């Protein structure tokens, strides 16, 4: 019979996945544009699948509690409510306990999103002072990096972000960018995103360099044939310069 | 007193370069660049003096048919240097034989070529004939192509290695000159491409990155400075000092 349509879990994040503006209503995948949708169209054609894009209901990437229970897109994959997660989702060893990733299609690191023309030049500068609040998206890999760090400065930063985490952690990056613009708040954010945001907001900058180095990959349930298949299709797109043309379009 | 460490390195802009002077210079004062600043910062943290020695064959390091290494990799294996502080790519094949610190910079292989052509990818170079292409002989880019099992890259390796490897170049400066003066594209690491295209505005990076790797400080297996260098790199990172060094040596006016 015809191929079962894949369910693709994703999350709203500029410029990876965004709502298309329209006079008329938009249904299905047509609700959506961005780097990840173009990626998905390419993967969809090289491998030949139809797909349904579903936004993760809780709107989170995925972190685990102390009982080993996950949420976000990670959970959607574990529980087979999705075949693939195609989003700016960080490949990490922790998540590899429970899901698979394709090889990476983009590389990145954690850095700071803050405002231009300040004394603040680094992580040490942020941790040491008081007036500027800082944190990360709740239940994403940046928050998890700090929560697990044994590095003395980052441990202090997690204590602060964790010492009332209701003021410091943000539900999403967009919520995150507002505090930046509005309050004295510095947002711990992935460099790919920081790049995009500052080309589009001229009061905003990256601060310091990368504090780590990671990749985004396509997520699958553990053992899925689509993992190796998507690794192969991503290599093809690298060969074709097609991922590069994708990045130039959206950034 | 503490033995002065021997540091193997290689000329490569802007990591390690001869400082300009009207007199000839000696010892460490000969050199400047990102890697010399990194070394100043490492030596303070760990408490050593160092002696900078350019790798005698001017190669980074690759293994021949007989399993024999050359380059800075060989200097380390043979214990002719304590440390390699250079833009030295951390690879699985080198990790079989020397150790590395955590990376201090990340990069990926890409393509340096002239601005204004239709070439936009490795596929486009690999399919055609008119434009010659290759990499620095006995460096990790050459090795990546040499060992690739990916069809496009195997073809590219067959080509750049044909006619007695005439498409390869001895060093990056020779490759950049080759790009500038003939119809030639250089397979080069992105950090280096970024430096070069700001200073040669008729050149550009083609396609994106075709792999993802790091530079790290190389030491012999077992070295009792390896983990201490990693701890220092970590400190430099949190303090923002790596980023400040990168700005010092890369940043300037974008192309008109
Ligand atoms: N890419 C991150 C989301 C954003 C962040 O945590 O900074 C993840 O997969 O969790
Ligand atoms: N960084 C490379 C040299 C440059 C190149 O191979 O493109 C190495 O460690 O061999």
């Amino acid at each position: 019979g015809a191929n079962r349509t894949l369910i693709v879990t994703t999350i709203l994040e500029e410029p990876y996945v965004m709502y298309r503006k329209s006079d008329k209503p938009l249904y299905g995948n047509d609700r959506f544009e961005g780097y990840c949708l173009d990626l998905l169209k390419e993967l969809s054609n090289i491998l030949g699948f139809l797909y349904d894009v579903k936004l993760v209901p809780d709107g989170k990437y995925g972190a685990q509690n102390d009982k080993g229970e996950w949420n976000g897109m990670v959970k959607e994959l574990i529980d087979h409510r999705a075949d693939l997660a195609v989003a700016p989702l960080t490949i990490t060893y922790v998540r590899e306990k429970v899901i698979d990733f394709s090889k990476p299609f983009m590389t990145l690191g954690i850095s700071i999103l803050y405002r231009k023309g300040t004394p603040i030049d680094s992580a040490d500068d942020l941790a040491k002072q008081t007036k500027i609040e800082y944190g990360a998206v709740r239940d994403g890999s940046t928050m998890t990096f700090f929560k697990k760090s044994k590095i003395s400065t980052y441990e202090k930063m997690w204590a602060f972000m964790s010492s009332r985490q209701q003021s410091a952690l943000v539900k999403n990056s967009d919520e995150g960018i507002q505090r930046v613009l509005t309050t004295d708040y510095a947002l711990l954010m992935e460099s790919t995103s920081i790049e995009y945001v500052t080309q589009r907001n001229c009061n905003l900058t990256q601060i310091g360099g990368l504090i780590d180095s990671k990749g985004y990959g396509v997520g699958t349930p553990i053992g899925s044939p689509y993992r190796d298949k998507i690794t192969i299709a991503i290599l093809q797109l690298q060969e074709e310069g097609k991922l590069h043309m994708m990045k130039e379009k959206w950034w």
